[PDB]
């Protein structure tokens, strides 16, 4: 099902807090690929060129740099199924069963808002991040099309303060051109 | 009289063409100062810092550079009264009686729109620019609060293509802090 007007506005960072709801980890079920490799190859260049073309105060160089810092990660693949998140970091792999920890509504310096969905790995000897936060422009149950994930081992509160790095994941099957297509429209 | 909702939207580059009307040169009557000197002194820095703070894809450096190219001019003062525009360019002065040449509605790369109000100096031995275009976020008769002015000697059509340089003028009496105040709010 395509987006209602309330969902479209919420995706653009405009929503009433009263509409925000809990979501289950299953919203992010599936196999996913980091888009960072496509920034590196130059394959996301059309996205940044359109962003630049549309705002004369911006430059390609600066927009790319912002997304470089945003996307950068060595976790190339993430798999989510049956309450478990699996992380593929170069040749290291880790997984853990995550417990839901609620959501947090944020207001950004821009005046736009977003909701993060918080999860915790409750192991001692897990190599997987203790704290994970999903942010995907959705404020109520809906299967994700792509997500940013904040990963940390210190606390949720501390992770909530991270604003510059947000490794970003699209469905594993997509090629670079389909990722670009979605970024330019969806 | 403060702005109606239609005027506020039009100032943000959103309007129906059916609402656009001719304006008389008297809308720009008064004495005016270039804001370029205030960019140079650093006194516009708070404006660019707010612009940067509000959009993480932008930088201060790039925003300032864009406005540097926009504001740059040696025409420090302009006076308008009785159908005549007077230009003070360092120690040179020129003036001419301008005839109204209509308006042109433009759509920018950003999808925002604006209206330019066209005037011509019809002399041979005038040192004043032959073609002048006012652009001030107003689409119908209203006394200007500040304006961009495109100045050229080649043709109106050619001047219509200028997008990067737009020397910008606020009422002559204002100090730097009042200019900043207006830029941050009005
Ligand atoms: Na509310
Ligand atoms: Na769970
Ligand atoms: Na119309
Ligand atoms: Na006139
Ligand atoms: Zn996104
Ligand atoms: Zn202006």
């Amino acid at each position: 099902a395509p987006m209602t007007e309330v969902e479209q506005k919420a995706a653009a960072g405009v929503f009433d807090d009263a509409n925000v709801r809990d979501r289950a980890l299953t919203d992010w079920d599936g196999m996913w690929q980091s888009v960072y490799p496509y920034l590196v190859s130059g394959e996301l260049d059309p996205v940044f060129r359109q962003k630049a073309k549309k705002d004369p105060e911006k430059t390609f160089e600066d927009i790319k740099a912002y997304y470089r810092k945003g996307y950068v990660t060595n976790v190339e693949t993430i798999g989510i199924e049956n309450g478990v998140i699996e992380f593929h970091r170069d040749n290291n792999v880790a997984s853990c069963k995550y417990n839901y920890a609620g959501y947090k509504i944020l207001t950004y310096a821009s005046g736009k808002k977003g909701v993060r969905y918080l999860f915790e790995c409750k192991d001692a000897n897990s190599k997987a991040p203790k704290y994970v936060q999903f942010s995907d422009h959705i404020i109520a149950p809906r299967k994700s099309a792509h997500f940013h994930i904040f990963m940390g081992n210190t606390s949720q509160q501390a992770l909530l303060q991270e604003m510059e790095n947000w490794p970003t994941y699209y469905p594993y099957q997509l090629k670079a051109n389909e990722v670009v297509d979605e970024m330019l429209h969806h």
